[PDB]
């Protein structure tokens, strides 16, 4: 079972070592005719507690952001970090699940945080390290921080970031990979791979607690 | 056979009804220990002298095709200077597929439709579908189309074709080619060899100039 997370907005999640503030909450809402679609993407804080592997290590000592937003939504962006405490300049390391528009839209807002954007990791200034994220090798970021390897919405390449430990035990940040709570009906159409997509619900389904969407409120996973 | 395209920087290809500047040429260059590799992407301005509307009235206005990293705005923004073009006055970027070093300046552009990989949205995050596919090309104005060219960044890259310029096609082409003389190289980059074969032979057919994403333009001959 499912159920949206309610509370206190902006979406706070205490924890230790790290605690998760959902920054923007993603949409996707249809028109009343036609098919055109107005949407945007969720957008998550992950905050530390007051090659490749070394740097992301590095990178994941201070604010990393979870997606980005598309264009329209800089100044919402601002405000939302500006309201943490943290200023663009602050944010460390970029994550961005795939490389859809309503996701990374604002990656020009932090030209000093390291940009792991999808598959590809780079230093400020565009050196890329090579790694070997796969599905049975997830990137260690830190004490139960990991990025993992969730094929399928946007193609093999796909990333999600899992944070253990909060108040509220594991909270997934999921890009697309989930679209919203009740999305049962709706994902596949969106996928470029159904099958992949599958496989990596089911993944996060296991682990999670909390699932935070790419359209959608984030909800709790019920056991 | 193919061979570097040489003249003055920027380099500039007049043409009717559009002109292609490329603003920035990309690069990416292994370092002299380790497997690190500095980069960044090509970006190319067109100028003029439901979505199939939308996209033509974006494209009268300046296109950019592709942005660079986020490490590269004071860069972008001088050689749009350079051009006589302000961000606010661009009205379309097209983003070849989803990579860092391609898509990192979006936000310059709030301004701007956007067509990143299949999706187009008008500014504001208003989405709307159309019907891109290897054998329906969007039309954006005579001359110019945008085809998808799948293969590099996973089955949704695209590629800008401009027809009648001084030095006749140009393509710029994303990652499709990654610099003149890739023809070992390339694959090991390629989210689908086959779908990106496929889109290479097709662009050759019909470009007389390619830009590719991480090197200088080139003559097809
Ligand atoms: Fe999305
Ligand atoms: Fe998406
Ligand atoms: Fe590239
Ligand atoms: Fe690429």
């Amino acid at each position: 079972r499912t159920e949206p997370l309610c509370g206190a907005s902006p979406l706070l999640v205490p924890g230790d070592p790290y605690s998760v503030v959902v920054l923007l909450q993603g949409y996707a809402e249809p028109e009343g005719v036609g098919d055109a679609v107005r949407a945007d993407g969720s957008v998550t804080l992950v905050l530390p507690q007051t090659g490749a592997e070394a740097a992301l290590e590095e990178a994941a000592r201070g604010p990393i952001l979870v997606d980005t937003g598309g264009p329209w939504a800089r100044e919402a962006l601002l405000g939302a970090l500006a309201g943490q405490g943290v200023a663009p300049g602050d944010v460390t390391l970029v994550v961005g699940t795939h490389g859809h528009s309503d996701h990374i839209g604002n990656l020009g807002l932090f030209p000093g945080a390291a940009l792991l954007v999808s598959h590809d990791f780079c230093l400020p200034g565009g050196r890329y390290l090579p790694h070997g994220l796969g599905e049975g090798q997830p990137l260690r970021l830190g004490p139960g921080l990991e990025v993992w390897a969730t094929p399928g919405h946007g193609g093999q390449r796909d990333v999600s970031v899992v944070v253990a430990g909060t108040a509220l035990g594991t909270v997934v940040v999921a890009g697309d990979v989930f679209e919203r709570d009740g999305d049962e009906d709706s994902w596949q159409a969106l996928s470029e791979d159904p099958a992949a997509q599958e496989r990596s619900r089911k993944r996060v389904l296991v682990v999670a607690d909390v699932v935070v969407p790419g359209h959608g409120p984030p909800f709790r996973v019920l056991r």
